[PDB]
């Protein structure tokens, strides 16, 4: 079995972002976020915790979107959404995001893990992909 | 701050596969693999753990980027590279596989953690529009 320092290093050394947020009302709020998850939103650790995550989405709401997303964490299932995001300089990416219920027992609390990705390129590539098929 | 539990949780959330090793000789053995592990590869935990994964590279050896794993992992050094794998059923990915060293400072132990990323469906759409730009 793998201990807590090692299971650091796992999260530590992954490629897509991870975090974690608790449920604050019907809210949530960053708890922990990696390296990875602050180089993919440019934004630092200090900057991105305690907040909830739809800051990402910039001044725009969408058409609330996250409709799908609200539905699912309410009702304790895990979803993945591709979402518009902006990095803190204003570039915007599309994130691959998937969000997983975790149940506690050393608390009360509610507490949700979210993966994230960048899949820009590969939006791009299916768009190009389609662009070229249609010639 | 972040405990133990919720670290092994986002492991096993994590999308990319994640594994740790150690060294044995000139080889080193899988000792914990996650879900996504599984699912990447076709095996399961019990068929996979306490094996070199270069079995993965399966009749196909590749030369090139093993010398280049081996000398980086004696150094000391992460690395990554992008090799060919197959899976249970024989069916080829493509794996972008990260190592990291980590020195235990429970039991001194040196532990390797792997990150393998499929990254399969890129390759197949830059070789689909290569094609098309091709025609
Ligand atoms: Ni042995």
């Amino acid at each position: 079995m793998i201990n807590a320092q090692l299971l650091q290093s796992m999260v530590d050394a992954s490629n897509d972002g991870i975090v974690v947020a608790e449920k604050e009302g019907d809210d949530t709020i960053l708890i922990y976020v990696n390296a990875a998850f602050e180089y993919l939103t440019g934004y630092s650790r200090d900057e991105i915790l305690y907040q909830d995550c739809r800051f990402l989405q910039g001044d725009d709401a969408a058409s609330g979107a996250t409709a799908r997303i609200r539905k699912a964490m309410a009702e304790g299932r895990p979803c993945r959404e591709v979402l518009r995001n902006y990095r803190k300089d204003g570039s915007a990416f599309w994130n691959e995001l998937s969000i997983t219920p975790v149940k506690s027992d050393f608390d009360q609390r509610t507490y949700f893990i979210g993966i994230q990705k960048d899949v820009s390129r590969q939006v791009e590539l299916e768009r190009e992909l389609a662009e070229l098929r249609a010639r």
